[PDB]
């Protein structure tokens, strides 16, 4: 098991055909989960399941440049459940990150940060027990 918040270095940045797999279990009464793909202080891709935003569950995705959040992309399909194990797979494609949860496609996020090889860390945080976090080339 891994300590949260957890930093996964991505040596040499991300590249198309890179697949990141995260296994964990959502804590009971969870509030939030966050994946943060970072380019230095910037957040290239923030993937943020929210379990109670005005009594709705929503996934918020965004980019942070020079400390400023951009336009949010919101997904109301919500595959996470308090107390239950999950698998997140993030596949880097030429034009987007492609996210599947529990083997089902969830969303795509078009690349706003264009220097993919400078996106050199993934931060994993929030109300989870983290079982594994790894990458492979497919
Ligand atoms: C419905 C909605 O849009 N809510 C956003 C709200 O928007 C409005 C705020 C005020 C007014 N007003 O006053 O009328 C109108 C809109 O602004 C918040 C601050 O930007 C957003 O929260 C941030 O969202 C980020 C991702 O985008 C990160 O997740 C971040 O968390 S962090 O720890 O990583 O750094 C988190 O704070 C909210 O999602």
């Amino acid at each position: 098991p891994l300590i949260v918040p957890y930093n996964l270095p991505l040596p040499g940045g991300v590249v198309p055909r890179m697949l990141i797999t995260i296994l964990g279990t959502v804590k009971p009464n969870a509030n939030r989960i966050a994946l943060d793909f970072q380019r230095g202080n910037d957040v290239a891709f923030h993937f943020n399941p929210r379990f109670n935003e005005n009594n709705r569950r929503v996934i918020v995705c965004n980019t942070k440049l020079d400390n400023n959040w951009g336009r949010e992309e919101r997904q109301s399909v919500f595959p996470f459940e308090s107390g239950k194990p999950f698998k997140i797979q993030v596949l880097v494609e030429p034009d987007h990150f492609k996210v599947a949860v529990n083997d089902a496609h969830l969303l795509q996020y078009n690349h706003r940060v264009k220097k993919l090889n400078e996106i050199s860390k993934l931060g994993i945080s929030g109300d989870i027990d983290l079982t594994s976090a790894s990458y492979t080339m497919i």
